[PDB]
């Protein structure tokens, strides 16, 4: 049946034997467990592949008339986002992606830095608060900024939708100093547990604030009055 | 004569008193010494602007049209490239800008990686070759990568076509171990001189490799034979 063509980047084109009704040529290339297929005016190897991956992308692969020059573009679902391109023209070949970063500065100078955003909606994220920076990392579905103590692991999830949520997850073993959290959304209240007993209420504030409360040793009364974080020292002290 | 309007991120936007011939109103605003300028259906202050930078730039300003969210989109010299992109929609703004990245992987396996390419064509540069690694920057005119030792500073420069021509600079001020360069682009070779004697030849091959070959004390004759340069301690010695 066809026959196959190298293609510089180490590729490999399989093209018909023969034409078909309309003079044109079947052109057949597999690309990294992708399988691109296409129709071409001549019987070298040149001419346009197309394909998709399994997150529905649309892999386009263009061989130079004179089989020269590769060009591999990478689409998303739709198959109009210019991704990803490598082109490999003879010896050398290049490859090119691009990111992007968002800076939202809130009205009380807080804010939210985006850098190295992937065309998959991920990348890098950083809160800077009044007194205090949280760093993390951005999906397509949550920012989430972690704090680390000891045992303790603190995150802060922003959903896309801006939604905040809070939760902790202790590797500590003895039940006696391991830390469990509750999250309560109606009142942004990230309520720590310490050997069955409360101990400590975390309240996000709608000023993007932290304020902490303790807990009375009996486990059920709040002593005091909340205190705002000033600084990563108390966040860290309060996950203690 | 006009009338000043109040938008979020403290801009100004000045609309005319009254209408024109076909109902619209004049709509002028200055935004960190840029003119921009407009006509809009309203008279609130809403609507589109428009103007230029010194780089003749394309600065858009569209304002809604009930006054909540200004849109600032900056273009290149045509108006059609999305460069970057605030938007301050009542208490808080978010800025948006991009970057790219090329990765070029020669055939012998030496690489020129460019990260965080602006859209002045600027960025940041990193040669690997075989043995070592140069680091440096990239703009629309060259990459510049830099090697220093003590005073001295070589510079190879790959022009935007791919043209290699390297440069020697030496803030050492006695002219008895003050380097001096001379570049040779028919034999792409870096000539230095200390004392009015030449004293090293520095030939960056079409191998992408450097090699070294010395002087003799006369300063006119080459002795022994060049020699390939395998690691960065080897280029910073032939700078001392």
């Amino acid at each position: 049946n066809s026959v196959s063509v190298d293609l510089p980047g180490s590729m490999k084109v399989l093209v018909s034997k023969s034409s078909n009704a309309d003079g044109k040529y079947d052109l057949i290339a597999t690309v990294d467990a992708l399988e691109l297929s296409g129709t071409s005016d001549k019987n070298n190897g040149s001419g346009v592949l197309e394909g998709v991956k399994a997150d529905a992308s649309k892999v386009k692969l263009t061989i130079s008339d004179d089989l020269g020059q590769t060009t591999l573009e990478v689409f998303k679902s739709d198959g109009s986002t210019l991704v990803s391109k490598k082109v490999t023209s003879g010896g050398s070949s290049t490859e090119e992606k691009c990111t992007c970063e968002k800076i939202i500065t809130r009205a009380d100078g807080t804010r939210l830095e985006y850098t190295g955003i992937k065309s998959d909606g991920s990348g890098k994220a950083k809160e800077v608060l009044k007194g205090y920076v949280l760093e993390g990392t951005l999906t397509a579905e949550k920012t989430t900024l972690v704090v680390k103590e000891g045992t303790v692991t603190l995150s802060k999830n922003i959903s896309k939708s801006g939604e905040v949520s809070v939760e902790l997850n202790d590797t500590d073993s003895s039940a006696a100093t391991k830390k469990t959290a509750a999250w309560n959304s109606g009142t942004s209240t990230l309520t720590i547990t310490v050997n069955s007993k409360k101990t400590k209420d975390l309240v996000f504030t709608s000023s993007n604030t932290i304020t902490v409360q303790q807990y009375d040793s009996n486990g059920t009364s709040l002593e005091g009055s909340a205190v705002e974080i000033t600084k990563l020292d108390e966040i860290k002290n309060a996950l203690k």
